[PDB]
């Protein structure tokens, strides 16, 4: 998808991987971030969930997919 | 974003790149495909447009972003 450039997390998911959904930081229901990005950010009382994904990429740092307050440390 | 795996086009866009939007094959307004995927597929009377993108990735082959009839040859 289009999205922003700059300091976004490359990470890509293969067929038996884990990501995190966060209904609080997300722009739409298919946004997700990789495990390190979630744990290196602050989501304490957000409505997050674990997801076993078979594909996609981490939305961390891309403000067209993820609220910037939900970025982890290494992505602004 | 989440999306599908398998035979999807990796391609990623940097800060002065070209992609194609196709309002006909797209699932939502931010979907886009890279130049080779567009030209190796069939979009003759679709409502496509050129876009100078600064970021994102090609949606070709990912049926959660792009109608499969709009895939190019090398992605099913
Ligand atoms: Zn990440
Ligand atoms: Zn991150
Ligand atoms: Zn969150
Ligand atoms: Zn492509
Ligand atoms: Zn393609
Ligand atoms: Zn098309």
């Amino acid at each position: 998808r289009l999205g922003s450039g700059g300091g976004v997390c490359g990470s890509v998911w293969g067929q038996n991987d884990i990501a995190y959904r966060c209904r609080t930081c997300e722009n739409d229901p298919t946004c997700a971030i990789c495990v390190p990005c979630f744990q290196n950010g602050d989501h304490n009382s957000h409505d997050y969930s674990i997801i076993y994904t078979g594909g996609g990429c981490c939305d961390c740092g891309d403000e067209t997919a993820w609220k910037p307050d939900g970025f982890c440390s290494n992505h602004k």
